[PDB]
């Protein structure tokens, strides 16, 4: 089983740690975050406004973070080249600071002894993967990879099923997306474009989504045929993809539901979900799926033009996919 | 000025009264609401969480509501049949309770002496109108009419400009829509619309939009070619239309911007607006336009497939249009 | 266990059911709610925006609501005198509609064969109880009782400990209180509680609290020496009491902490909690305590004048006390 | 009009600018911010989620910010010591960044040619003034002064009136305070103030504040007799002071209302307001008062122990007092 270091103990860093504990699929052995000391990590891991108090034990002892009795080595390095991953036994590093998303920057972790780096965001040049969609294109020569974004992990499984069965001629999508840590509590200086500095709990905010440029990398057959944007809205977690697409082969809405349900029970089980219930965003809080198709909420204008809806816990579904990708990579070693 | 009675002194009834009173296009002379007594009406009209305190005077005197010195007769009838509109001199009645939206129910106001009724919502059977789109189809034999919905009033002027210039082959739309009075503060009963009962400020909620069935009636050439749905999100006011459509004639995005800007400066001035600024929803609070095209937020996938974004103050833009529709109707008497 | 019927399957009615299942202390055998039909009850019990999806099974079968394989009789009566509690085997009825809080109205359930009634709110005339404070004043003659309110259940255990140990000369309190079902999503009619109709997600709203008139009944030595009010603020659940009191015997703040912690570990265990952690409201979501003293948040002006802070899940803590009171009542039978 | 430079174009700097233009009591001639370029300043000043779009013109021309046709010199200096206030004609400098609140640090603006510095925040060592309470203690030898905090400006005028008439023996205050820029959209790192990092729109968050202690310094006779704390709650603006105090002379609540109303109509006009209306927080958005007594929300436990409630727009009331303090200082030159 692969031993993991986490760089950036944030929303994703902490929920990747929870997912690793919940799934047992990888082992966290080290965490680096210069803004959160050991005692502070006890607090921030234990209490979570969105996902609730951790169901387990967490304490600081002998300089280590001890979760369910397992000690974790804690680093406090602002410069990732200074992190002694090898000494702590960290083989794979989750790069979840938000600020080292290029090959050049994320590769810093290789200097301290990490064997592979998984960027928890889209990358300008690291190869990007979505479990269930193109993870089989990974190979042992890729020491630096990206798990794309949470919107990309919601859109791409749904797009793949629809394209495989009916053929997407062209499509546009929107994600109605929960607020995130890059946004501001009140109108202030942005960090990525003017609209994104505006007060997050007051506003619907048009914004970019990583899926716009990533989906065509993860599904080359849809490059130039699909893109989209986001509206950030005042919820703390859970987002929803709104995919409007023209199909090559005619598809009754019942056939769409049928093939999506079949996919959710077979090859994409645990990745793509399917529901007909009268769900709202909070019903997906702490749901580990990448994408849950909402059959009741979609619209078929005609046999070749449809709107398809799919929910995703942008924090916890993505965090579980990070764990899944590392487990997959390790099985390939 | 036509003399106006307001049935239902709610978000729309009060803001219709504000719009009328400030901009004397019509004269409010009577108000009925059995759940808001006279002294309570003073308070509810004076203070408004969303649009600020009324800039003017409001008081109770001699059993009438006096706004900027003009006395208004106050009724407290549950049954519209029993409201003495004629005795109060009300010629047109705004039917803004939300529960009398059919011809049969809204026509009760004629029994008390009203001459015409304007339903502030879509109607299963009353003829529907959107200022700037089909209001010249009104004729004087229509005693009961509908002003459609706020989403219809945002979508239809934009769809008209796009269809007139390039031809909409097919389209689907979403409105990211502020919470309204039909929603609930915490998970509660909602009759047969189960998602609408879930806690409004906690969730993104898929929902119907009145635009879905109304837009094909106000633009008959688009009937069956355009529909959509809503996501209710935790903001108190201001909504945004996201229109994805295929065009018959190819159009560069700059060509779309040019015809929309031209429409906003000509025949649709005051109804359809145009901006290139980096706006978010709060920038439209108390904006009286029906539809403001957001040039920067849209996406062209190719010359025949686009996503177009348009903002609307669902409370205040619609309330101004109710006033405008009545002023137009009165001008044709 | 005593067999229980629930009148009003709302926030309290549903979480009383969850608390009963979690505790095993009582058995829900019947539920009445004319606004939630059988199939709708499945949905509202299964999905909860605040407390998450039910961890168990729930389905409708042969006209019963079946939770964890146990069937519950469902009634749909507006008028409580028509509910056949006796025939369904419901011995105690939880009166959680919010509209039958007097002895005369709540006594309707005895006509259908219920043996006792527990009003889930303060009552103008039914005896009121707070577990840990005055529950031993209950006796078998009381067929109609009240469990007071969630703020009373948070304030009264803390005031009891303070008063027993140091003597409360006089005090006033505030609860910063989550929004509830009586509030409105946007400015609307509230009846005679005018501030309570203002938009709940937009506003800090001064309001009454049931603790103001209840606390002097559950702690008679403090009647006229202690009262308070509320500010409703835009959170969906969890509230906090802010108790400012003058003490007869001087006490250092750490002396106060010691006696509260000692109370929390002894006779008030599970009712009064104690923490020194840097908590916020979400850390108490789904917490079954009546009152958790926040040692770090409070402040002393001097040895005889202090401000004491205590958290409470107003939904789930109160619901657990409703179950606890019924179990105590049943042990007295 | 004294000519004013603004250091820092955060919320306070921008709203001081708006207050100055709206009131015409001073003339803004220069703004320094090293993080916000001139085109971005146009945008942040023009659009405001909380207070609405600026009602006037704002443009970038010739390297200056031109508001209502009057050009403003823009600087971008990291080091206040290098800002050329004198060349721009700025006589008073509003020091609003938060990081130069000591006399040694704020005095850096004197080296660039400014004559006086007004710190828009509490200061360890500069003299602090609350208009209406102790501004008469200003004198022309004072080159560096502080305008205290918003909460101190709300509590102090109320405490002055209550102490002048009845004598405050001791008091404890809570402020229920809107979200501010120091908070985080989702749980994130907050240095040594752990609770302040928790998701702002999700949580009621206890927080320390020196404001009550500080009014014991601006009103020396209350030194040692006041302290308090805060709860941060999910609203974007407007806060409320909750003062529980013991009085030396007995006072009926009607006596309290009378002397507060008298003060608000006389010497504290525009600073201390008085209402009996059924107000909520949004009713004070963009209200320029420092403190508005809420007569209906307070409680008299007895003639010597009361809870007094007073509202404040923590952004705009304070910004207007900064302008008023500068106008007062200039009148004594
Ligand atoms: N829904 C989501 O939040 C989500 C989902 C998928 C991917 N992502 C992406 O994951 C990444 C992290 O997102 P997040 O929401 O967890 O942000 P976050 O702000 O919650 O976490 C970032 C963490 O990195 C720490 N950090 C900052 N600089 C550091 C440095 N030099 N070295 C080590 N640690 C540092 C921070 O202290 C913080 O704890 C981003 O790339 C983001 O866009 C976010
Ligand atoms: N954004 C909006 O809020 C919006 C926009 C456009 C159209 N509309 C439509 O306007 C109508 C009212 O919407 P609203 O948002 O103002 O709702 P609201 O709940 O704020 O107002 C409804 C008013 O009707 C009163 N009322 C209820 N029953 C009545 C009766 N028998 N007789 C007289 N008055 C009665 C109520 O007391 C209330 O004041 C609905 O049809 C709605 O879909 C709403
Ligand atoms: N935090 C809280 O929510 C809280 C805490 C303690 C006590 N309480 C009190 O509990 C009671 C219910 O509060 P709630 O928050 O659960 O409100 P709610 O609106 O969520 O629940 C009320 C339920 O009663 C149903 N109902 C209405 N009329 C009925 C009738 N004639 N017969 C049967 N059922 C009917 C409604 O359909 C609804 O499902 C109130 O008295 C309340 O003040 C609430």
């Amino acid at each position: 089983m692969v031993k993991v270091g986490v760089n950036g103990f944030g929303r994703i860093g902490r929920l990747v740690t929870r997912a690793a504990i919940c799934s047992g699929k990888v082992e966290i052995v080290a965490i680096n975050d210069p803004f959160i000391d050991l005692n502070y990590m006890v607090y921030m891991f234990q209490y979570d406004s969105t996902h609730g108090k951790f169901n387990g034990t967490v304490k600081a002892e002998n300089g280590k973070l001890v979760i369910n009795g397992k000690p974790i080595t804690i680093f406090q390095e602002r410069d990732p080249t200074n992190i002694k991953w090898g000494e702590a036994g960290a083989e794979y590093v989750v790069e979840s600071t938000g600020v080292f998303t290029t090959m050049e920057k994320a590769g810093a972790h290789l200097k301290g002894g990490a064997k592979r780096v998984i960027i928890s965001a889209p990358s300008a040049d690291a190869p990007m993967f979505v479990m269930g969609v193109n993870h089989e294109k990974y190979d042992n020569s890729l020491k630096i990879v990206s798990n794309a974004s949470s919107t990309t992990n919601c859109l791409a499984p749904l797009a793949k099923v629809i394209h495989d069965n009916f053929g997407i001629v062209e499509g546009l999508m929107t994600t109605v997306h929960a607020i995130t840590a890059t946004q501001k509590t009140v109108d202030g200086p942005s960090g990525k474009l003017w609209r994104d500095g505006r007060g997050a709990a007051q506003n619907i905010i048009p914004a970019s989504t990583g899926a716009a440029k990533a989906v065509g990398k993860v599904i080359p057959e849809l490059n130039g045929k699909l893109t989209g944007m986001a509206f950030r809205v005042p919820t703390p977690n859970v987002s929803v993809v709104d995919l409007t697409c023209r199909l090559e082969k005619p598809a009754k809405y019942d056939d769409i539901k049928k093939v999506v349900k079949q996919a959710s029970e077979g090859p994409l089980k645990g990745i793509l979900g399917y529901t007909e219930d009268q769900v709202v965003s909070c019903d997906f809080n702490s749901n580990s799926h990448s994408s849950t198709f909402d059959a009741g909420a979609g619209i078929a204008l005609n046999d070749n033009f449809v709107k398809l809806i799919s929910w995703y816990d942008n924090e916890y579904g993505y965090s579980n996919r990070v764990v899944d990708l590392m487990a997959y990579m390790a099985s390939k070693e």
